[PDB]
C-alpha cells in the first residue's frame, strides 16, 4: 500500500468476484468503502467477465458493445 489503505483479501474479496482489488480503510471519516479495481483482465462491473475482447483493435469498424 505504501499509504494507508490495506486492501481486502482472498477471504474478503466478496464485494467482487475474482482478482479485483477490493478496498477497506481504517478510521478516516467513512471507512469500510468496499470497492474493487478490475485488474488488467477483468471488466463488466465487479470483474465478473474476463474481458473476452472480441472486437476491432487496430482502428477499424466495430461490433460488440462498441456500436
Amino acid at each position: 500500500g505504501t499509504s494507508h489503505l490495506v486492501k481486502c483479501a482472498e477471504k474478503e474479496k466478496t464485494f467482487c468476484v475474482n482478482g479485483g482489488e477490493c478496498f477497506m480503510v481504517k478510521d478516516l471519516s467513512n471507512p469500510s468503502r468496499y470497492l474493487c479495481k478490475c485488474q488488467p483482465g477483468f471488466t463488466g462491473a465487479r470483474c465478473t467477465e474476463n474481458v473476452p475482447m472480441k472486437v476491432q483493435n487496430q482502428e477499424k469498424a466495430e461490433e460488440l458493445y462498441q456500436k
